[PDB]
């Protein structure tokens, strides 16, 4: 279920590394890489290679569990939204 594995990313050291990305004035709670997702669904039991993290990663943010950060996903999400979620540093993916 997408929302269990979901569920485990939101826990404590379990999950992703949930670190509150402050700026300026603005807080971004547990603001974090495409490709994080990917390097801890990997080391998981969830997925193996880097493709099958990715595409399930993928369905997280169709969904809506994450959130996009930055102008480069917020392109993404512009026009073609065939490929939402980016594995990439640039792109930001927070909670």
């Amino acid at each position: 279920d997408l929302g269990a594995l979901y569920l485990s990313m939101k826990d404590t050291e379990k999950g992703i590394k949930e670190l509150n990305l402050e700026k300026d004035k603005k807080i971004f709670n547990h603001c974090f890489t495409g490709n994080c997702v990917i390097d801890w669904l990997v080391s998981n039991q969830s997925v193996r290679n880097r493709q099958e993290g990715l595409m399930i990663a993928s369905s997280l943010l169709n969904e809506g569990y994450l959130q996009p950060a930055g102008d480069m996903s917020k392109s993404a999400v512009d026009g073609t939204a065939e490929n939402p979620f980016l594995d990439n540093p640039d792109a930001f993916y927070y909670f």
